[PDB]
């Protein structure tokens, strides 16, 4: 109704004075947008007009307009508390979680606001942003670390496995390759795992071809089942659960074996419903009640489930079937510890050490328990002993586990900080597929303000991580650090961060 174009043609002072009057009218209509817009048309240099309009759009629910006009207020007064809080809210609603965390971060730098009163919204936006990025990445061929692989295959009898290839077929022209793949697998070396993965795939292809012919042997079917079994579990280790189940069932259909059932159970495992897991292991036991790895793997599930009695019996059975394998001893000692029986656990570890004096598995798992007890001094010494034993072994036993355990004690103890960096850097070099090593190193990079390097280690770690929870954890660290990068990139912000 007032003629704004006409008022626009008046002197700056008149326009400024008329604009206050227009804004005043707007404030009344508060009982509005039209009058604030009029005010802005006349004097675009008053943040009050923009902040007032943005309050209108909150009322009307126009989120995009709230962003537009809070931003206009903030261009003039970048620490306008009301505008920062409104823009963060609208941004959170629109799914712009990074922009919400940036404005909430700037807000906290205002000493008028208790950091603790803003942290819950920073945290909520961070978790939303991590889940957004994780889901995007999931929506749009790498092995676990050599340390993890040595651990996974540690229970099996290397010589038994390699010898399980049948040389009596009249049709099997492929078995030398399967024999080679298993020899390389059970070498427990860096080269071994890489080689095993490619050679098991190639073997499986060759068996798929031989099985397609009109003439096939039982010895042949058994070798094909064995290739499929190990290729299946490699799929599982590569986080390809679907192709894992397919090949493992193919294997079982050809020639049911304990390993085939153990590997299938592992692939489909879920502690929150256990029934199928235990049926698969009972069938594995049926196929060979004297096979130690069946009982050991079932004991681990009972352990996870806190069925300590059944876990003890299964580990004892694995132990009695193959007393020369250190793993059932370790788990028995760990079982004692988790039941609050540290003194018995410690005695069991000491007896195990006498039986296996050169194996770093013993001090490594014992150091883990001491760390859990807060006995950081003694844990360091046990990690030191494990590290020295590991370095001199021919095979991988505990891999970089000791370097990680020691660095982690040193890093949070706090001089030693450089010692922690050197340990974790060595660990990353020795076992480049270890997400544990990358994440530990990234945490220290953050503390010395190498944020770009942190981000890269975190993101690489999420791609490496196997479980959804571990992928989400590493994504969360990456997304948090990207916010840090963004804040540090503004020198005014960065000075206030000091
Ligand atoms: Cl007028
Ligand atoms: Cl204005
Ligand atoms: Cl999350
Ligand atoms: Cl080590």
């Amino acid at each position: 109704e007032p003629d704004i174009a006409q008022l626009k043609g008046l002197s700056p002072s008149q326009r400024q004075a008329y604009a206050v009057q227009l804004k005043n009218r707007g404030n009344h209509f508060f009982t509005a947008i039209k009058y604030y817009q009029y005010a802005i048309e006349l004097d675009p240099n008053e943040p009050v007009f923009y902040s007032n309009i943005s309050a209108c759009y909150i009322s009307t629910g126009d989120l995009e307009k709230v962003i537009e006009f809070t931003t206009k207020a903030l261009e003039i007064k970048p620490d306008h508390s009301k505008a920062l809080l409104r823009r963060a809210s609208a941004n959170e609603s629109l799914g712009n979680f990074t922009d919400a965390m940036f404005d909430l971060s700037v807000l906290s730098l205002n000493g008028d606001f208790d950091g603790a009163s803003i942290e819950p919204m920073l945290e909520r936006n961070l978790n939303k942003q991590a889940m957004k990025v994780l889901n995007e990445n999931l929506s749009k061929q790498v092995l676990p670390s050599n340390t993890s692989l040595a651990s996974f295959f540690g229970i099996f009898d290397s010589h038994l496995e390699v010898s399980s290839v049948n040389t009596s077929s009249n049709y099997d022209t492929a078995y030398a390759l399967l024999s080679d793949a298993l020899q390389r697998l059970y070498s427990a070396t860096d080269e071994g795992y890489l080689v095993a993965n490619d050679l098991l795939t190639k073997s499986t292809d060759m068996y798929h071809s031989l099985l397609s012919a009109n003439t096939v042997d039982d010895p042949l079917r058994e070798n094909a089942a064995l290739a499929l079994c190990y290729t299946g579990i490699f799929h599982f280790l590569k986080n390809n659960l679907l192709d894992a189940q397919v090949l493992l069932q193919e294997s079982i259909n050809l020639h049911p074996t304990p390993n085939s059932y153990i590997f299938l159970a592992l692939t489909l495992a879920d502690k929150e419903n256990s029934q199928e897991f235990f049926k698969f292991f009972q069938k594995a036991v049926d196929l060979n009640p004297e096979y130690p790895p069946t009982y050991y793997h079932r004991g681990q599930m009972y352990f996870i489930l806190q069925d300590y009695k059944n876990a003890k019996e299964d580990f004892q059975k694995a132990q009695s079937l193959n007393p020369e394998n250190v793993y059932p001893y370790i788990q028995l000692a760990c079982l004692l510890y988790k039941q609050g029986k540290f003194t018995e656990s410690e005695a069991f570890f000491n007896e195990t050490k006498l039986k296996f004096p050169t194996l770093p598995e013993v001090p490594t798992f014992f150091a883990e328990i001491l760390t859990d007890r807060g006995d950081f001094d003694t844990a360091i010494k046990q990690y030191d002993i494990a590290k020295r034993l590991e370095e001199v072994q021919e095979k991988i036993h505990v891999g970089i586990g000791p370097l990680i355990g020691k660095a982690t004690i040193l890093a949070r103890q706090s001089e030693k900080f450089n010692a922690a960096i050197k340990l974790l850097t060595k660990a990353c070099e020795l076992d480049p597929r270890s997400e544990q090593a990358k994440i530990g190193l990234a945490q220290l990079k953050l503390q010395m303000e190498k944020i770009d390097e942190a981000i890269e280690l975190f993101e690489d770690s999420a791609i490496l991580a196997r479980t959804m929870d571990e992928k989400l954890q590493a994504t969360t660290f990456a997304e948090a650090a990207k916010i840090q990068k963004r804040l540090r990139a503004d020198p005014i912000i960065s000075a206030k961060m000091e």
